[PDB]
Parts: structure tokens; sequence; C-alpha cells
């Protein structure tokens, strides 16, 4: 399944609002799961001189297992958009696999304000797009997304009610891992 084509970062976005705190996914819209399991996610993005580093957590709400990654990529000349290669780590950040050259994701920020954000993620391996995801983000677990971000969903051509809301999933987070 092809990642979504009309995706570009919102211009005028202040990078300090996006590379701020930690993010929790409150809603996600996944185009074509080759998996039926539903996930929760939290991550902590930081940027310096155009390089983005982010600690990334996923919790499988069906199996009740968690996995961990560290992404690294460069900002585009376009604005708040980056393609990241990623390490696979354990909960203590010990590296299981280094980043490689075939596995990457491209994250594009479509809205970000003081409390909330809307991003798009296209996950790829080699010549294949593996996932396309929109995620609504907030800075605390189950905080309400802002009006601005709900408007950005509607402006992306989407319906917020068609996203999966993560509150109902019994999410568990590892706030230790996403600290720093
Ligand atoms: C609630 C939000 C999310 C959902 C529902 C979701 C869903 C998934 C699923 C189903 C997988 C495949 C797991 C497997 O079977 O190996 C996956 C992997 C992955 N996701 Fe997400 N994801 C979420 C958030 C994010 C975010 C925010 C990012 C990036 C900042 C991200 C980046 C990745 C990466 C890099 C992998 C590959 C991990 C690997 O190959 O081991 N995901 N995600
Ligand atoms: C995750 N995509």
């Amino acid at each position: 399944m092809d990642c979504s084509t009309n995706i570009s970062p919102k211009q005028g976005l202040d990078k300090a609002k996006y590379f701020s705190g930690k993010w929790y996914v409150t809603h996600f819209l996944d185009k074509d799961p080759q998996v039926t399991d539903q996930y929760c996610s939290s991550f902590t993005p930081r940027e310096s001189d155009g390089t983005v580093k982010e600690a990334l957590y996923h919790y499988n709400a069906n199996k009740k297992t968690s996995f961990y990654n560290i992404g690294e990529g460069k900002l585009e000349s376009s604005g708040l958009q980056y393609t990241a290669k990623y390490k696979t780590v354990d909960k203590k950040k010990a590296v299981l696999k280094e980043a490689d050259e075939k596995n990457s994701y491209t994250l594009t920020v479509l809205e970000a304000d003081d409390s909330s954000a809307l991003v798009h993620i296209c996950l790829r391996e080699g010549s294949k797009d593996l996932g396309d995801l929109y995620t609504v983000l907030t800075h605390q677990k189950d905080a309400e997304p802002s009006a601005k971000v709900k408007s950005a969903v509607t402006q992306a051509g989407l319906q917020l009610s068609q996203f999966v809301g993560t509150k109902d999933l019994g999410c568990q987070y590892d706030d230790q891992f996403t600290s720093l």
C-alpha cells in the first residue's frame, strides 16, 4: 500500500513547538494494516543543526508487549519533515540492531502548537512502502487535542472520528524510556 501523496510540512511552523516535551499518540489513522493488532505510541523528538534524534516507543495493546527504537535523520529544506533511519533497542537503550540503509520512515509535521500536533509517517523498507499513518499527538497521556489540531485533521481531508482513539486501548507507556 502506497503512502499518501499530498504530504508536505506546514510552512510557518515554529520548530520549538514540535521539538518540545514528549508526544503521546491520542488518535491514529492507518491506511492498510498488515497487522490487526492495535498499538499505542509515545516519542521524544529533539533537533540540533538540522539533525533529528528521537526515542520511539510502541505498545501492542492486544499482546501487551512493548518495543523500542531510536530514529535519526536530517530535516528537509522543505521545513518540518525528515527521513529517519532507526536503531532497534531494548528498554535500556542497548542497541540490538544499528540503523541501516534500507529501513526508514519519513515524518512530516502538518500542525503543531503548544499542546498538540498532527503528523504523518510513511514507513518504508527498500523499494516498498510498508505503512502510512496519521497521528494526533498531545503532550500528556489522554489530553484533549487542540481545536487547531482538529481543524488540521479536517484540512488534511480526513475525519477524526475514523481514527482509532488510543484511550480505549488500555495503553501502557514507559515514561522512563522516553525521558531525555
Ligand atoms: C499509535 C501510533 C502507531 C501505530 C498504530 C503504529 C503501528 C505500527 C506497527 C503495526 C508496526 C509494525 C510492528 C511489527 O509487526 O513489527 C510499526 C512499526 C514501526 N513504527 Fe509505528 N506505529 C505508531 C506510531 C509510530 C510513530 C509515531 C513512529 C515514528 C516517529 C513510528 C515508527 C515506526 C517504526 C520505525 C517501526 C518499525 C519498527 C521495526 O521494524 O522494528 N510508529 N508501527
Ligand atoms: C508506524 N508506522
